[PDB]
């Protein structure tokens, strides 16, 4: 299954993607994750991406499309994949079409995780992420057993650099304007699937599984 | 962990820095210490810098940027570094941008230790420093157990020459006018973080340490 996860900042793409890959085995490919890994490793890509990411702006299309094209060519994508946070603009979506046509892996469906913008600031400010595995928690909505540490590996939890108030605000502004054009693009193709993400994590996933179970 | 510590004269950069270097082991790079070490060995850099430091004025940008660029290229900065007192002019900040881009070590955070200017004269005129290790004490706020000597190594404590009323006032003057442009510069970059430095030393450090999880 060839899938795309889309949604506004903090809608729950990572949270749902974690459950998806466990059950279906396709690689979870998050451009955000890839950019942060690059920044952590201090590579040229990371340095270029940093200036945009830190302010909450989108990283330019060319490099972003470029790292995705490279990543999707890996052997672990032979049986499917789960893109997360890409495409996030119409131009990226049209570029992906070409890339997938060449790799012979056209998209099956695009899952849009719908969540009221007015509730995203809270999901992000309350977010705590594992410094070891990258899994996310929320001080109120999905807290760890032991505060400050990951349930899975005992790793230290921290706050993402771009989860501060001003940056979160910018990320919402920037992505909201890219949102309807992208939904229209995939709606026109007919494979956009909207899922209400303002529910218990397990209920959101239950809907996702009802779709994915028909794609094996 | 690439960090910059900024704050008005006496706000507590050295104090917090010492804590950071112990918990994380990244080099503590203080331009003031560098210039004073030079003044002691009486190198030509030291003699040039002296005129400015004794008057409380800023050493010129060119020579200052030069010694920092060389310092940051050392092998001990491989895992990160703690800049202290640099940059302190927009020109220095822009130069640092280039230097770090060339070294591929971009700044993670610029930590501004905020302390009201009205209490700094007292912090500096009451400061006593160990002639052996350089750690600082305060006659009222953080006194040595035995007056005049360092708790750690027994070394004699002294009062830095520039911690006199006249020079302190000039230092506050000179640095206050450079402060807002620096804050704006880094607020623009997206990684400026303000910390209330008018609390007990460990309370201030707790907030600093909170920002440090998740940095490699
Ligand atoms: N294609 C692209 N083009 C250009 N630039 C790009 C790009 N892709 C990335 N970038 C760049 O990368 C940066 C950010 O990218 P990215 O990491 O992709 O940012 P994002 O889209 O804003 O998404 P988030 O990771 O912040 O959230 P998420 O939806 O995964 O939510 P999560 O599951 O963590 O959940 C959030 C919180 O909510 C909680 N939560 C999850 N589900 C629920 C639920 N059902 N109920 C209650 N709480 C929940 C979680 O525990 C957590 O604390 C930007 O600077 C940008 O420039
Ligand atoms: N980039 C650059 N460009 C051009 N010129 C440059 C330059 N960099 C340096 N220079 C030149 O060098 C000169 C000196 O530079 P520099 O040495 O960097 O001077 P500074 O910026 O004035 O800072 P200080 O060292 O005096 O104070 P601090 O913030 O470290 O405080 P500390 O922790 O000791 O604390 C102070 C006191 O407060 C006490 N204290 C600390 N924390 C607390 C607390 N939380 N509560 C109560 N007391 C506390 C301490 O015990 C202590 O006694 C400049 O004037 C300039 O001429
Ligand atoms: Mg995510
Ligand atoms: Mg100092
Ligand atoms: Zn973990
Ligand atoms: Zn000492």
């Amino acid at each position: 299954m060839n899938l795309v996860l889309m949604g506004l900042p903090g809608a729950g793409k990572g949270t749902q993607g974690e459950r998806i890959v466990e059950d279906y085995g396709i690689p979870h490919i998050s451009t955000g994750d890839m950019f942060r890994a690059a920044m952590k490793e201090e590579t040229p890509l990371g340095l270029e991406a940093k200036s945009y990411i830190d302010k909450g702006e989108l990283v330019p299309d060319e490099v972003t499309i470029g790292i995705v094209k490279e990543r999707l060519g890996k052997d672990d994508c032979e049986r499917g994949f789960l893109l997360d946070g890409f495409p996030r603009t119409v131009a990226q979506a049209e570029a992906l079409e070409e890339i997938l046509e060449e790799y012979g892996k056209p998209i099956d469906y695009v899952i849009n995780i719908e969540v009221d913008k007015d509730v995203l600031m809270e999901r992000l400010t309350g977010r705590r992420i594992c410094s070891v595995c990258g899994t996310t928690y929320h001080l109120v909505f999905n807290p760890p057993k032991t505060p400050g540490i990951c349930d899975k590996d005992g790793g230290e939890l921290y706050q993402r650099a771009d989860d501060n108030e001003e940056t979160v605000s910018k990320r919402l502004e920037v992505n909201m304007k890219q949102t309807q054009p992208l939904l229209d693009f995939y709606s026109e193709k007919g494979y956009l699937v909207n899922v209400n993400g303002q529910r218990d994590i397990q209920d959101v996933y239950a809907d996702v599984k009802d779709l994915l179970g028909g794609l094996k």
